[PDB]
This record gives C-alpha cells, structure tokens and sequence, in this order.
C-alpha cells in the first residue's frame, strides 16, 4: 500500500474503511474500523419499497427514486386488479421522468407479491375489543361468517379442527393477537388469549408448526400472476412457498409467455425453512419475511434463519433479501431507533442483496426518509464488509469452472482487489455476465450496461450491479457498438460521480454477439475523450 | 466426533449449533446453523436492567432476578439520594431473600450511573410546541432561566456562544428536538428548527463536534460517587468519558475506600470514540452508550463505533457493554420487533460481554418480560458463535505470558473445548482468575466459586462467568476447603441445571492461598457423592 | 470440482489435482498420490555447468533434448578461447534447433565469476610438495612475500593481504574445502598467531575461508572486469556475481557492464555469512539470488545452511526476483548412473521450497553421466512442481504482495486468478523484454506461462523466472498490428500443441496489450484450444 499513497494521496486510504479492509483478521478488522472513514463507493445493497397510500403519487415516487428505491413492491394482500396497475402507471411514469438525460437514467423494477396461502377471519364490523387471559371460540360454522365479538372468532380454513394441537398458538393479525389451544373437537376450538389487542375484519391468521392443507396456488393467485405477466412485472416474491413444488407451481402459471420473470420464494415458516434447500435450487433467490416468519418459529430464533439463509443464498450464488421492520419506528418519527439502524447494518453484513420496506413507505409518515436511511446505513456497511475473507471463503467454495464467463469474472473481481478499481464495466444482455461478477462480492461497483430495459431491471436484485440502459441503435461495426456501450458506462460513471479522470476500471466484453461469449477482460485508466 | 456420538448419542450433536461449530469457514458456520437446534449451555451475556417506577417494589425485582437480571443500574440522572437508597435496600431485599438456599443463589450487582458533564434547558412550566421549520432562540441569560415558549429555549452551559458554529446541531432531550444554528453573537444563537417534537422543561441538550469546558467532575457527581462508596455498589458507569484524565477523577474520587469498585467508561461523542484507546487502558471496561452518541456521532456510523469497541475491548480483554434501545418497542408491547430481536442477538455476536435494558425495564409496561427476551435471544446468539475463528484470533492476538493464572487459563479453555465441557469450574478471591478464563470465550460456562460478596457481583460484567457465593467457615485444612469450594460448584451446577451425572468438567485451582497463585487444571467425571 | 463429468475421471486423478484440493497442509501432504502423473511442461530451470564432459556438440545437444535451459561457464577455470569455443560449441547445439522454430529451445548462456579468492603460498617451492599438520599445534599466517615460496608446516603466506586488521582475535581460518581450522589468538605484527582444531595433509594455492570475517577485497578483481568485458564481448545473457557481500559489490558489477550491458541480468551469488546478513541490500539492486551452498557450507556450519537456503528462496518469491539452488544436488551421479536417495530429496525439497532454477556442477561440467544428471533434476522437478500447495502459496503470495495501480500487475494476478478457476493448461503472453511473463511467475501459477517474443535475448534470460517457456518469434511484422499479435498468440498455441504443453478443449489464458511496445499489457481472454 505505500506505493498508492505517494501516488493516490495519504486520505484515499483513510476513506471507505480501507485501513479495516488490510487487517489480517477478523478481530483486527473490527478494531480498524473508523467512523470518520467516509464511503465512497455507491450503494450496492438494493432497496425494496412497498407501495401503498404513502409512496403512490407520481411525485411521492419520483423522491422514492432520487432517495435510491431500486425495486418497487406491489402487495397484493391488499388492493384491486385497477388499484395495483395504477400503481404500476404511477412508478413508470416516475421512472420515466428520468429518460430525458440517459446518462443519469435509473432503472426502477417492479416486483409482485403474491397473497399466497392466507387464512382470514370473519366479518367479526368496525372494531372490538380481545383480552388476555380470557376464553376466545374458533368455529367454522358458516352463520358465524358474519358474527363476531370478543369471544368468537370465524377463520375460512374449514379443516383448522384437523390440523391443530392443544397447547399450539393461532395468532391473527400480523401476529398482533395470540391464543392457546386448550380442547380440540369437531365444531371448533377453545382457547385462551395469551396476546390480547384490538381485533378488526378479514384478518390474517397464522398456525404455527401446522401442515395446512391449502394447494400451491389460489384460485385468487393464477390471476395475480396473470396480471403480473400482461404489466410485464420484473419479479414474483412468492408468499408463503413451503416446498419446490410451490416454485414449480408458480413458474408454470406464468408459463412461457413470463419465463424470463425472476421468483423470489418467501420463506415464512418452519416447513419453507426445513425444504430451504430444495427452494433455492428452483427459485431465482429467496426473501427472509421476518415478519410471518417471527410468529410461525420463536422470535429469539429468526437471527439463525436470516444468517443461515443469506450464506446459503451467498454460497449459491442467489439474490437474498432481508424484509419486515427494519426501520418499523419510521412509521410514526422521522429518526429510526438504535436497534433499527444495527439490523440494516446487519442484513448487509450479513451478505443481504437487497433491504426492505414495508410500512415504512407504503403508509407511514416518512416514505423518503425511510429510504433516505437505509442508503445512508447500506453505504456505511458495505464498507465495512472484510472483503480479504469473504472473497476466499467464496473463491474456494466455488467449485471449478471451464465457463469462460466465470473465469473471467473472478479474475477481474480479482483485479478489481489489485488496484481499488473504481469500477468493473461488463456488457450483458441478459445480466449474466454482471451476476457472476456479483457472486465474488468485489468492493468495486459493477456497472452493467445492458439494451434490455428488463434485465436493466431485474440485476437490481444482485449486490453491487448499477445498471446503465443503453438506447442508442446498432452502430453498423461491431466492434465500435462495444466501445460505445463502454464509452457510455464511463460517462455514466463520471456523471453520477463512481468515476473521475484518472481512475482505473476492468472492462469485461466478449468475442461476439448474443449471450454466453463474455470472454474478456482488460484494464483502463479513466480519461478526459 | 464419530466416537462422541456413539457415547454421548447423536442428538448431543444436534443441539447448541453444534454442527455450526465444526465448520471449517465463518461462511459454511453460517449456512449450518440450525433454528431446531436447541441451546443446552447457561446464559453467558449479562443482562443490566435500570431501576425506575416499573422495577422498584421488591416483589418486582425478585421477578426480574428470576427472569435473569445480573447487574442492576441506578441512573443518577433522575432521583435524589434517598430515592436510590431506597433502590438498593428493595434490590439487597430482593437479592437476600434466596440466601436460604445457597446452591442456587444469584449474586446481582449494582451499578451507579452518573450525572456527569450534563447541559440542561430552562424552566421554560408544563408543556409548549415547538415546530419544524421555525425560528427559536437560544439565550443564556438568567432573566429567562425561568421564561420559555416555542420561540425561546434557555440553557445553562453560559458559553453556548463561545463552542458550536453555524450548521452546527443542538439536540435537547435525548435528541427529541434538533436545532441548526445560523447565527451566533454574544447574546445567544439563532437556530432552525430540523426535528421539531414536544418540549418539557429541564430537558438534556447534546452538542455533536463541540469542545465544552464542563471539568471532568461536576460538584455533584463528586457526592454521588461518595454515595456509591458508602452504599457499597459495585460498578461505576462513568457517564461521558472525553479522555483519559476523566477517568482518572473518577478513581481519585472513589479514593482509597473505593479502590475495588470497577468504573466502566461510558463512550457517548465523538471525543471519547477518538481518544477511545486511552480511556479503555485506565478504565475496567466500557459502554457502548448508543443514546448520547446516535446524536452525538451520524446515526447510520454508530454500528461501525459499536463493532470497533467491542472488538478492542475482546482484544483487550476487559468488558463492554452494548446499550440503549435493544428492545425499545417493549416499553409499550409486549413482544419486540425483528430488529430488536436482531440487534441483541447481533450484539453478542459482536462480542459484548453486556447488553442493557433502560426504559424497557426503568419505566415501560413489561419490565419483566424484556429481560425474558434478551435472557432467550442471547442463550441463542451464544450457541451461534463461531469459536473455531474467535479462540483462534484471541490466542494469536494475546502475548506470551509467563504468568502462571495466564497459562493455566488458556490450557483449561483449550481442554474445555476437546471434550465439550459443561463447565470450567474455578477458584477466585478477586474474580481475576475467571476473568482470563473469559476473555477466550469458551463455549463451557465459567463457575467461578468465591467467599468475596463483591467479587460474586462484579464478575457478572465478564462474558461468561456464573458466580457461586461461598458461605461456609474454612476448614481447618486448607486442600479440604478447597475440594469443599470445588464440590460446591458441582453441586450447584447439579441443581441449577447446568452439569449432569457423566458431564466433564475442567477445575481450575492454585496451590496456596491468596489471589495470584491459580497454577493448576484438572479434568474431572461429575459423580453421583 | 463437481466438473469432472466433461474432461473426465481421469483428469482428477492426474497432477497431485486431490492434493491440490485439500483445506489443509497436513491434508495436502496426506493426499500425495505416486499414481497421480504429472504434465510434460517442466518449470523450474536447469542450469547446467559446462566443462570437459558436456562440451562436444553431440552432447550439448543431448543435453537441450534432456532440458538444459542454461549453460554456465566457470570463469574460476578454463581460458578465455577455451569459453568462447564453449559458447560458439553451445550456440551451434542451440541453433541445430532453430530449423523448426515451433519445437526450438532457447538456451542461455551464464558466465559465472572468479570473484575474491583467497590462496595459500608455495610450499618449500615445489607444487607438488604435500605437508601434514598435526591437530593440537601452532600455525601462522603472514603478510610477509618471503614466505610466499617458504611455506613450513608451522607457518603459511596467503594472497589477501590485509588479514591483520579484518580477522579479529578468535576467527577461525578453514583451508581446502575447510579441511583445516585455525583459531586466530594474537593479532601480532609478525602476522595472526594462530593454532589448528581440525587437521589433514596440505598443498599449495589452495581455497581459505575466513568465516564471520568482513573480507576487505573489491569484490571485482582484475581478472572479473576482464572476464565481465569478455561477457559483454560474446553476449552473455546472465552473470553469476561470486562472493556477493553487499550491495556496491553488485553495483560494482553493474558499473563494470556498462552501457552495452544494461541488459544482462546479474544473479549475485550468496558464498558467506555477511552475504546472508546484508541479503536485502544485495536483492534491491540484483535481478536474482544463487544459493551457493558449496562455498556457503564451509563460511558458516553444514548443518546451518538449509537454514540459508529456505530463508533466500522465501525473501526471493516475496521480492519476485529469480533465485538458484546450487551444488552437489546429484553429486553421487558423477560417478554413478542413479542418485542416491537424500539427492532426489533435495532436489524435489528445492522446488517445492520455491527455487526457480536448480544447478548441476561436476555432475555435467566432469562427471560421467552429466546427460542422465539433466534428465534426473528434469523427472523429479515435474513430480515435485505438481505437489506444490499452491492453494497456501497463492493465497500469501496475494496477501503479501502490494496493491498496484500498472496494468500489467492488475493483468497478471487476474490472469493467474483464472488460470486457477478451470485448470488451465497455459498462460499465453506476449512480451518484448520478459517483464509480462515474470509478473506472471510472481504469483506461482500452475499453469504454465508461455511467453512468445522476438527478442532472442529476452527468450533467453526468461529461463530464470519459474514455469516461463519461452518461444522464439522469427517472422516479421504483418501490415496491420492486430494481425500480428493474433499470429505471435497462434504461434504460441500450436508450438504449446506441437511440444505436449497443449492439447485440443484445453483452456488458456491469452495476455496481450493495447499497442506496441514495452509496458502496456493490458487484456486477458479466456479461449479454448481449437482445431479439434
Ligand atoms: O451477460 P450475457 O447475457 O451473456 O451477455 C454477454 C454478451 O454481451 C456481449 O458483450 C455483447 O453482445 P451484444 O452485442 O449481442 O449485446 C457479448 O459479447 C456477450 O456474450
Ligand atoms: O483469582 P484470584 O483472585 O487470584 O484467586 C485465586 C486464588 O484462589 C485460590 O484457589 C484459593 O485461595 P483462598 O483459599 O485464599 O481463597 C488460590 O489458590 C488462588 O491463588
Ligand atoms: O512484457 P513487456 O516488456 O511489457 O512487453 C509487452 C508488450 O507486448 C505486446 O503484446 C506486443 O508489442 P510488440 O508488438 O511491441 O511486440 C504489447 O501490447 C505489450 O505492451
């Protein structure tokens, strides 16, 4: 290093906690780390924003984005067909806004969500009051669809007699009221209140360590999913997936005509995390919901499943997301709690492709701020990420490769480690190229130029890839669209401030035109034509 | 392990991540950790709970020893003298009360927190509105020591003037309201209004990147610390340590009389993080106190100050705590949120020997309940630390050492981890002894026996150590005193359900009496005798 | 490695690949596999010295078949015309060659040095007149030119004159091989009175050492600023610098080279204690390090010397400078046809001590196999090379190695990177001085780098650099330089096919620049070997 230093300046090396990224250990690492250290980079973690009330004007969305909203989420738990394809006009023309520099253009995927395998309480309207300690009534009897009162409940999962346990919990409403089962027989249940709030309409329930009878896919879901294809949505976050088949499912109703769609299974419960393998296999990546996933297993057990599930999804080489009330306190104030900013710290050094909003943005106080918060802890941490380990730990369990796109891209991941390059550059149709330089973790921003609007999208998914959308038509040479697209990532670059003259960049290209050939790496100085 | 298993059966294996500990690298560890893997050890991280209006009545405190407080905190920002005299006698009640059995009495130690360099607002009474984008005035003229509105705030540090500059911050109550100065004169300042809440009077101010005169001790920390000598605690948390010298006041205070108490340093700004190296070298310990130094420092760097103090503190081998906020929502709920959940388990592994209930335990709704859940979420952080990495890196970093009680210390954590001991069982007057069996953190809990009272107390700051008070007179030979210290721990162990009949455990003992002899490992089958 | 399914079982059982794959050292060791063949594409450099058995053009090209890559001439013998008809005999072995230039081996030429030599005086006149000393004695050793030719038993005169003031009271004074030791015990002005600890018969003009001793010589006599100018003369590629003991000793040879010898690489040789004691200041300024352990073995004890060995080949690796393993590697092979077992031994320890080229002295320069010798060191350094840990190697190598902000470092560590990732056969680079290929080496790629080049000198002086093949480019620019560089990479692909080193579905990795000339390497490109 202390050749950089006469050459780069004696701060380069104080800034993006570079003196911790030269510790020998762990431990060492940890005590290097400086607050005055300032990142640098750009943010590589993706931001998730759920659309609701609070983030659904055109102008809300437009801070959304400037804020640095990566992917929006469409719940469909809650909302119309109309609703929903509002929301998607609202974001485009949001995103769109933007076309009129390209250089300066950011990619907003759109992300569904199904309503999954739900259980929902009777018409029960306004409100009424539960109490802890006292003796609730769970019934499936059709007349008590429309009655309801602190001492019954109706639930539209017929068979809940069968599948149940005495001293096993139902909880309703995001976990908001919990009962005991004491007597299990034909006409119902009875139980007492062990959690007791403020009961509303049509709530969600939850069972845990129960096998729900409750098929793959909803009649309500084969829609949704339809929907999605014909608004060319980005991604499925499938709710509630609990085995392959549920994937398999989801990926055949979207059937050919939605094949280049990315599933990110949702792993809500004890079965998802028990088939957690057989999930990822067919699924693009994967979503810790913390928040189903918090009352189907113990509270105190969630951190084992998201550090569990985030090393596999590392391991795999698959984007994993961290969701549910990771600034939950932003709801209602507009500065997050001490524990809140930890556990968006966590989930990136954890290995978390991208970090979520729920409430925070779809109905609270402080959409922007929200977001605002997560790129500020998201940019501290990812530079506090001790590479030297990471980038071992996955380049020896990383088997071998005779794929030219994936010995290219961890030399250049590596040569990116060599100099502090400012960027990797890498043209992709697909995102391919880009995701396996992804799966190395380098410090250095991977900037995807890509034609595909779609794929410009959906790498927003993979940590640390920028995509730029490339527009210009085919130069008539080859050769000479390559350099222009590259030409057109260092403007980029330079423009939204990850690059300055001087700077060195890897360049990642291939031997020819369509997927598969990327088979080249090379090394630029960044310069002033 | 194949011949463990054949002995100890194949579920012996299946618990305390067990399958995580034996992974060759911290990615693999991560993807083996197992929510059905179930923690069999002791609880190893303290838990210190502040005293207030919802944990003062003695049957309240006999609840929260049994829940598993450790450490009881007086926070002498609130309360007159005869008010925490009254604090210790109901916790000395609570604590007393399971004397009448010995084998399964819990030592809680008391910790006083001081005032310190505090700066506080005007009479100003009840309560005034002030607004976010609007013109207040700060003054430091006495006539108004008494006036205050939404336009004018009074404030006690008479040099206000003389320290910030403009864009600088002023935060008053715990960081409730932010102020931006734009104009200073020698009559005060004039400020926007950032963050705008409800002001009380007599409220704490922060001034982030500031030099304040305020002398190490204020009049009235001098009597308070007095207090503490005269009623016996057993910690010190000195409130807002800037530099060394600071703690060096605090001891001289504490004078000869008070020698023994331990003083952990409360890094709160940005001034005791930069000079953070000279105050862990003359403090016992530290705290982490993530109130003060959220607004003292950027709120999106304090998991960078965390994870640095923590770590230097591991290196040093002296404790620290993690406070402020763990499990906030628990004021006002009964169950906390993902990231509260998160941020404790993330905590201890970072490596703190401590984590801190305030509000939670001082003043909210479910004081008991609080300490139940980080007593569960640590039980678990513990099993999921990788002791393959850690062990290693303390072995490296810690020097040679021709001290016997050094070297006998890490060949009994060393033989603690061949046989997957229940426990190391040691003798300690001071608690030394223990604490370099600690600062290797083995998996096998620390029983440390003691006669010394105080000892038995202030040991819970070290990660990992359960101290048994020893009651009975000496034998009249001092090897049988010994077997008899010894056999109590087994004993105790027995009955509190951390050793059983077949367990191994490594005993740790010195070859005559007085503190510095520990010279001597054994390795023992516990017995039915 | 789940892979296998294409390039086949067979694969993974070749090349220590097992081995390679343990976690860790202990279990590298335990999955060593005498089953498990090794590649043809051999590594580590022979440098075999030329004398009366390896001189006639038959054998010399015997020699290169076997895999001579360098020659070394021992200016300590042999007269000037008797080198040149050495180096003219060697470059005609060499060119014999050059008429299929797809199969042809460079071969340089190494003149290594007389340096500081220290002889004892005549012995009552006659030169062939054989004294004894006895054990428990008295000797002297003297200034005086007298005694030059009176040469007693009880007294001798050696050339270094200034041994009164450099040798202090209780410095020893080996002589022939360190046959004879004499504890220095007055500094007196008559001359050091000394007394012998070991004994034996004696001659005249015959090797001392003065162990521990700063010795006072210039470190260049007249006969090496003769015999260098002669090196410059016949253009020599390498010098071997003898008793290098600081760093002026090897400026001094650099100064001696002059302007028309800029470009001759200087390996100072490593002979005594104050060597290894300024080696650092001695490796700044040098372009390798020999590890010459017959002279090394007698300045400081035998049993210190692997000592000296493992730290050179250790501080060179991390330097990334070239560095030799030198003497008596297969002494038994002088007269025997097979090694004994501790020579095979050191042999295979050297490489995978990380010594980029190993020596053979007497057993090619006199000796009565020095063709088997060759073929010996060329058989053991393929099985040793293969069971190198380079997982452990890699890794440190990186970790020590500094960030850079030159294209070709950054080229060079992603293109071992990726050798790594798929096996790859080579690492094909094109460079004009050498310097692309050796920021290859640096890294101890297993793959081997093949290097094609036009320089004929450079192509020469690479054989220095561990797993550096150098190809010879003959053929004169294409038109359009593109072209050019795409036929020298082609070149280079079918020589490697033509030799073995390369087979078709193999993967290389291609390392090449952006324009011409020195110091803009720049590209990597993965590609398969073609032509199926
Ligand atoms: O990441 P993907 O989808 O394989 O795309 C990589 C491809 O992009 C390119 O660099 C350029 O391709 P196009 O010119 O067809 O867009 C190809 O050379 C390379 O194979
Ligand atoms: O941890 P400390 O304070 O050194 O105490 C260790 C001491 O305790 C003992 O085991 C027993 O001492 P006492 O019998 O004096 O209590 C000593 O042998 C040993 O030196
Ligand atoms: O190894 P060196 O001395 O830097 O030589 C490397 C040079 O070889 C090349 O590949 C070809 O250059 P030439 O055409 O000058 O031989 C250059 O692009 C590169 O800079």
């Amino acid at each position: 290093v202390a050749q950089l230093t006469q050459e780069l300046g004696t701060a380069f090396f104080q800034q993006q906690q570079l003196p911790a990224a030269m510790a020998d250990t762990f431990l060492e690492h940890l005590c290097l780390l400086d607050i005055d250290s300032q990142p640098v980079a750009a943010r590589s973690t993706s931001i998730i924003a759920t659309i609701g009330p609070a983030s659904r004007s055109v102008d809300r969305l437009k801070e959304m984005i400037k804020a640095g909203m990566n992917i929006a989420r469409l719940n469909f738990s809650h909302g119309s067909h109309e609703y929903h394809a509002e929301s998607i006009a609202n974001i485009r023309e949001a995103t769109e806004s933007f076309a009129t520099s390209p250089l300066s253009y950011r990619p907003v995927a759109i992300a569904l969500d199904t309503k999954g395998p739900e259980i929902r309480t009777g018409v029960l309207e306004s409100e009424v009051e539960i109490v802890k300690g006292s003796q609730v009534l769970v019934t499936v009897d059709p007349k008590f669809q429309t009655r309801g009162d602190a001492k019954t409940v109706w639930v539209d999962y017929h068979n809940i007699t069968r599948v149940v346990a005495v001293g096993g919990r139902i909880y309703i409403d995001d976990g908001l009221i919990s009962l005991v089962v004491q007597k299990i027989g034909p006409e119902g249940l009875v139980t007492e209140v062990e959690h007791g709030g403020i009961l509303g309409s049509r709530k969600g329930v939850n069972l845990p360590n129960t096998e729900v009878d409750l098929p793959g896919l909803s009649e309500q879901d084969l829609l949704d999913l339809r929907f999605g294809v014909q608004h060319n949505v980005d991604i499925i976050f499938a709710s509630f997936v609990r085995k392959a088949s549920d994937v398999l499912a989801v990926r055949d109703a979207l059937g050919p005509e939605g094949q280049n769609i990315k599933i990110i299974s949702k792993i809500e419960n004890h079965e998802g995390v028990k088939k957690f393998d057989e999930i990822l296999e067919v699924s693009d990546g994967i979503m810790v919901a913390r928040g189903d996933l918090g009352i189907e297993i113990p509270a105190e057990k969630v951190f084992l499943a998201q550090k569990m599930m985030i090393g596999r999804c590392n391991l795999a080489g698959k984007p994993v997301v961290c969701a549910t009330q990771m600034l939950e306190s932003m709801i209602t104030k507009a500065r997050p709690t001490r524990a809140e900013t930890s556990d968006v710290a966590n989930a990136v050094l954890d290995g978390a492709d991208c970090i979520m909003l729920s409430g925070e943005t779809a109905k609270g106080s402080f959409p922007v701020e929200a977001v605002m918060m997560q790129h500020a802890i998201a940019r501290e941490a990812e530079a506090a990420v001790y590479h030297r380990q990471l980038f071992e730990e996955l380049r020896r369990a990383a088997p071998l490769s005779r794929d030219p796109t994936e010995v290219t891209a961890i030399g250049a991941v590596e040569a990116s480690f060599k100099c502090c390059a400012a960027a990797i550059i890498v043209l992709t149709k697909t995102g391919r190229s880009a995701q396996l330089l992804s799966q190395y973790r380098p410090r250095a921003a991977v900037i995807a130029v890509t034609r595909s609007a779609q794929a410009a999208r959906q790498v927003h998914l993979s940590r640390g890839v920028f995509p730029l959308l490339y527009r210009e038509p085919p130069e008539a040479i080859w050769a000479d669209d390559v350099d222009r697209r590259v030409q057109f990532g260092i403007e980029s670059g330079k423009l939204r401030g990850f690059l300055r003259v001087g700077d060195l960049v890897i360049v990642v290209t291939g031997w020819r035109p369509g997927s598969g050939y990327t088979n080249i790496m090379r090394v630029l100085s960044v310069s002033h034509h």
